[PDB]
């Protein structure tokens, strides 16, 4: 008796909020939130009648932890008295958030509901305003102090995130911001690790819909000069591109058959699009002779025969959506499929039975088939 | 002509951004590649003009071949002047090739270019197992990339596989793919984990009612023939830390962290632990500095400098509309005058805040007013 839910609001204010945050939130019966963006609390203040600010719970030389303790505590308060418990965080709740893991991990110690609904991050934020992918070539996340006192290694040849680069070693917390006084010890580590001459991305994500994000490009030298160093503050996050590119190991290519078999792939070339923010890589250009041909084959393309179209209903489309954006209606087709399934209106008999059985293929056939 | 790409997340309809679906709604023409059926029955009731890319593969047919006929499908229409509105389920950037392909050309060739984010399925994987990429950091690999160029592993940091159902192939199947080179993928793992560590074969859930797929092996129980069966299309592997790395108590004096009279424990993490992990030691949820932080709590009074939300509904409309409506937030953009002076009942000092734009001034404005 009695749940813990944490969700998240995203980055930029109120557009990026999942439907089924605001939907949990709506439905809360208390509501605990951290958010930095002034509309975006106001927008969480118009869903829920109950709601509970935890930012009054930092303050000034007070440490983060012992906030992170006590924001833990309101909500596992109101949990053990048996509510409802929401919990919102902005960005991803998950992300670089202490006190949303410490109370999810409590109360299921106590054997309470607890679940975490995900986010958007500033990292996904950051994949999408920089247009990097993660998997070319590969992604390395570190918190920016735990990357100095733990001496985690680099990956110079993969991409590199570093979160709170604003905070270097501080534990406190001050209204007015922080004092990043050991920002220069942060800028030896990089320096050391990938030169001065090397490129980082200073970027803060726009958290007004109108606002441009800050993408500015520096090198890892130019981060001692004063005016630079004071731009970045709490949420400042840094990218550093690779260095360099690791080679195809053409034994394991083989080994693989993700190339033809008998070609031997390119060494000092990737594929089509470049990293905008990386040193210059060999890169084929977009409409080769191996693209065109396929843009070509365009004009005698056809449906295959194995692709089989969405066919449903409207009454279908309006019960899954319901499913979703519906807490109260989830949970009522969870505790009892069938009592659930015959109450819907203009579902068809087959939509019925395969709402009955709930599985994700007998759904998914309802919804390819129709009459 | 331009080219915005949104995601909609991973679990159906509900894991969709506001601003993903009012992108939709506003477009001209949609393209969307979903994997999931009432979500794209999502889409076509909030836009009449879409063409489902997932037609462009076929069976013997190269992935590649698909995302420059995706990619060209979006750029063709671009270059005639329509607003195109690309789809990709989860994050729309996160291992995708076509989104970042059609963005890159139309950047290329002068024309409006943004990729809106979404909730991806490493963002799913960080909740539904309750892990935080911060402690002890995060390492994210395409499984064939990870074994083709040798990346090498991290074995005190998160470590995140995409696509280990799919290891090394290049071509499509609507039945799935033929994981026939998974062995490869397990032969490296235990090269640099050992048999008996941890894996986490990770399946968010696609419907509403599902529950997610976490199931905890070891490496070595990956070749069982039953259970490199269940792993496909939509798997992924979460692999925990083998062990905890060293504080650098030389560092930590360099950054003051705590106060110079004391000094931190260093062999021990805070709660809470990585239920996926092998058990390190941690500390319980209410020592004695948490439960001195919870008696504090009856102390509390909001500090002086904390400044509460103070606004009005014409201003928390407003800025919902900037943020839900995109053609309001052309206008505003392209005149911030007409526009702060067209919204009706907003305080004088409101419509200042709403013309100058600043973050600043619009800050000021919504917590200010006793
Ligand atoms: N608008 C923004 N742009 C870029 N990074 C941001 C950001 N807001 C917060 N961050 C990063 O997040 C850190 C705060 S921890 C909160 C992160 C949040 N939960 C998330 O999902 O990202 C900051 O130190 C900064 O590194
Ligand atoms: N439901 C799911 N659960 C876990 N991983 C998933 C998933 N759906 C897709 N993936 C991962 O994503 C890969 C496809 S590439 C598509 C990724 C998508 N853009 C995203 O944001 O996540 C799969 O190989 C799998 O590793």
């Amino acid at each position: 008796p009695g749940s813990l839910i944490v969700v998240g609001t995203g980055i930029e204010s109120i557009g990026q909020m999942t439907l089924q945050a605001l939907s949990y939130i709506e439905a809360a019966s208390k509501v605990f939130y951290c958010v930095i963006d002034p509309a975006t609390e106001a927008f969480i203040l118009t869903k829920n009648k109950n709601c509970v600010d935890l930012y009054q719970y930092y303050d000034n030389g007070k440490s983060r932890m012992d906030t992170y303790t006590q924001m833990a505590e309101l909500m596992l308060k109101e949990v053990r008295n048996g509510l409802d418990v929401v919990g919102v965080f902005y960005g991803h709740p998950g992300v670089f958030v202490n006190p949303s893991h410490r109370a999810l991990a409590i109360a299921r110690s106590e054997g309470y509901q607890a679940r975490m609904l995900p986010g958007v991050s500033a990292e996904d934020c950051l994949f999408a305003d920089l247009c990097i992918d993660p998997s070319n070539p590969g992604c390395l996340t570190y918190e920016a102090s735990d990357f100095l006192i733990r001496e985690r290694p680099v990956n110079v040849h993969s991409h590199l995130i570093l979160f709170q680069v604003g905070c270097v070693g501080i534990a406190d917390f001050n209204f007015s911001g922080f004092d990043n006084s050991k920002f220069t010890i942060l800028v030896d580590r990089l320096e050391q690790e990938y030169g001065p001459d090397h490129t980082v991305v200073h970027y803060i994500a726009a958290m007004m819909p109108h606002q441009d994000p800050v993408t500015d490009k520096f090198t890892i030298g130019q981060l001692r000069e004063p005016e630079i160093a004071k731009r970045v503050g709490g949420v400042s996050t840094f990218y550093i591109p690779p260095k360099a590119r690791k080679d195809i190991n053409t034994d394991i290519i083989r080994l693989l058959e993700f190339l033809p078999a008998g070609k031997v792939p390119d060494k000092h070339t990737q594929i089509y699009p470049p990293n905008q923010w990386e040193p210059d890589v060999p890169t084929l250009p977009p409409y080769g002779q191996n693209e065109q041909a396929a843009i070509t084959r365009l004009e005698a393309h056809a449906p295959p025969e194995e692709y089989q179209p969405l066919a449903t209903s409207k009454a279908m489309t309006d019960v899954m959506t319901k499913l979703a954006l519906d807490p109260k209606a989830l949970a009522e087709y969870k505790a009892d499929h069938r009592a659930f399934a015959q109450s819907v209106p203009d579902l068809t008999p087959q939509e019925r039975a395969a709402l009955e059985l709930g599985d994700s293929w007998a759904i998914r056939c309802a919804m390819k088939n129709m009459p």
